[PDB]
């Protein structure tokens, strides 16, 4: 069990119905890196960019090999810093590291000496059967010994994403967090990231439309980023709603919505809409155990009615990149995708 | 001093701060007329119809010669109204009787057995020295014997309208009510009621451009008829505002305004708005002495920047039709005006 806190007041909270401490890296993006060492080199295996930031669970993070968004610099970094890693722990076969960036700054968030659940995938997008090789390198026999010392950048896009089980139990909040909930993941390969995600996306039994009416509801953070989101959406035809706060947002930006009403505020509020089948679309992020327990009729009531709805911003942003592709254009073989490798 | 008062909480409430008791007739028509009697017959002097309803002191509403919206079947039941009135009261010169429409009834407000004020202005309109007919009338010489007999229905609409001392007390409210406030008047000639009302709101200094952002605030009972005026003054070429619960009921009208904060609500709010010349009109309805209060900063505020507010949809509607024309076009003279009457 984890949570964040955000204030003194929020701490206690806490305490009560509740040790690390440690300072939650805000508007941060999330990586996946894995590796193997030899102990005489070192072999990155994949640098994956999570679609949802730092704070919602590796494990239920959506994901791009090679990150979509993350400078080469940067990469550059958390690349040599792996390798300083690699050694100083003695790694001798397979290691993951977890990475935040914020501000242009790479935070260690930590170290699994091990395999982990990212390898299949990586192994996947790559090509490279990490797991064979990492075993050999287990058993004696070196990278340099293996033939496997380059690492490998795809021609393609390669997105992972995952499956919730929320449906199963209904009682509770289809909410993204600290803590991993997800039962498996799919992937979804493309020319673009847009292609890639927009594949991954619909294999994870996404609901999301071209088309039809989305709902706004964003948090403080959220609201100066939510426009272009707006933008986006409404480039692609599709008609906004929004509630009190958003609203007032968007439209000192030259965008107006329409305005939706809160639970307690009125009718109809968004439960009814989303219960009629009024939206194709939620765009929903919180932030506060408060404001949390105040939205969540608006997660289950999406989650219920089968509407897609995205719990974080980036998540939104690449549904949105998403609309651009056609999932069913192109389809591709493994054995093609690897033939592509150099 | 006059109250209305809209529930038994109310009714205590007032009673603390505090008799008649008389039912308020709402979304009520305000009718003037000014009649002659000299014991043989009744001279109808003028029916004037005002813009904003029973409840703003016929002192303070601007008003219309002929009637605007009122059918001849029921002017003509106030003129047999006033008839019997001015014979049972015995009338010998002047008079004036105060009606008020609801529902296609017509309700009785009060009598003035004497000159009241709209005579200097329906003598200018109908040509007709009402003073000097009833002053003679007083004397001696009856309405047959002076050749003063048939009312006279002008070719052109007169309006007219007044000036608030307001601005010369700015800790005072500026808005309507059943208590009169104004000091003066002016009157306005046109071939349409648009017209005759824009001479007459322009006579009056008002700040009202043909151009620019509009700020809608009303209330409950008004949110019907608001969405009409809300697309009147977009057909206009305005660009619109409004609050919660005004955005709401347009928005499911399908016109989607530009949010605004309410004081309480955050930034920006109408006030900072309004402050900063945002707009250039603003229309403002508040029903409830609690609710007044809190409406407050609307008023004051739309007065010390010089924006043109309406305080009474109808008098939204009717600054809505102004917009149609153009006070400088045409300039007439009384004794022209005069001529024009057969
Ligand atoms: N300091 C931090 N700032 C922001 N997010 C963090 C921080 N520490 C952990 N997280 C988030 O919590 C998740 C779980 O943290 P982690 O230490 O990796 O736990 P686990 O052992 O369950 O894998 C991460 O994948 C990340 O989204
Ligand atoms: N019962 C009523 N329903 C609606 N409006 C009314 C009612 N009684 C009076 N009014 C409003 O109050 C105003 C003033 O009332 P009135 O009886 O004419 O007093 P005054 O002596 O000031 O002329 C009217 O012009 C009208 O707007
Ligand atoms: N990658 C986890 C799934 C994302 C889900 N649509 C959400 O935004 O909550
Ligand atoms: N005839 C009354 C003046 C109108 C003023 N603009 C108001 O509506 O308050
Ligand atoms: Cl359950
Ligand atoms: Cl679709
Ligand atoms: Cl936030
Ligand atoms: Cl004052
Ligand atoms: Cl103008
Ligand atoms: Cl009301
Ligand atoms: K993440
Ligand atoms: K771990
Ligand atoms: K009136
Ligand atoms: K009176
Ligand atoms: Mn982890
Ligand atoms: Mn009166």
């Amino acid at each position: 069990a984890m949570e964040i806190v955000y204030d003194e007041a929020d701490l206690r909270r806490y305490f009560q119905t509740a040790v690390l401490l440690d300072h939650f890296l805000d508007d941060a993006v999330e990586v996946d890196v894995d590796a193997i060492c030899d102990g005489e080199m070192v072999l990155i295996g994949g640098i994956m960019e999570h679609i949802e930031q730092a704070g919602v669970h590796s494990g239920d993070s959506a994901c791009s090999l090679p990150a979509y968004t993350l400078s080469q610099e940067i990469q550059d970094v958390m690349r040599q810093q792996v390798q300083k890693l690699a050694f100083e722990l003695q790694v001798r076969g397979l290691m993951n590291v977890q990475f935040a960036v914020k501000n242009n700054e790479v935070y260690l968030i930590e170290v699994n000496p091990r395999a982990a659940r990212t390898v299949p995938f990586v192994s996947k997008a790559t090509g490279v059967p990490l797991a064979k090789v990492a075993a050999r390198v287990m058993a004696g026999k070196s990278l340099a010994e293996q033939g496997v010392t380059k690492e490998v950048i795809p021609p393609y896009y390669s997105v992972k994403e995952v499956v919730l089980p929320f449906n199963k139990f209904p009682g509770v909040d289809p909410l993204l967090g600290p803590e991993m909930r997800s039962t498996g993941e799919v992937m979804g390969v493309g020319r673009t990231f847009a292609e890639a995600f927009a594949k991954a996306q619909l294999g994870s039994n996404s609901t999301m439309k071209k088309h039809g009416r989305a709902l706004l509801s964003v948090r403080e953070g959220d609201k100066e980023r939510v426009v272009d989101l707006a933008a986006k959406l409404l480039k692609q035809g599709f008609e906004l709603d929004a509630t009190h706060g958003t609203a007032i947002v968007l439209g000192e930006a030259g965008i107006n919505p329409r305005l939706v009403n809160k639970v307690h505020e009125g009718r109809p509020h968004i439960q009814d809409r989303i219960k009629n089948g009024e939206y194709t679309y939620i765009i929903n992020t919180t932030s506060g155990r408060r404001a949390i327990e105040d939205s969540r009729v608006i997660r289950r009531s999406a989650l219920q009615y089968k509407v897609h709805y995205d719990t974080t911003l980036n998540g939104g942003f690449a549904t949105a990149m998403a609309l651009n592709a056609d999932a069913t254009e192109k389809v591709i073989s493994v054995q093609e995708m690897h033939a592509q490798i150099k």
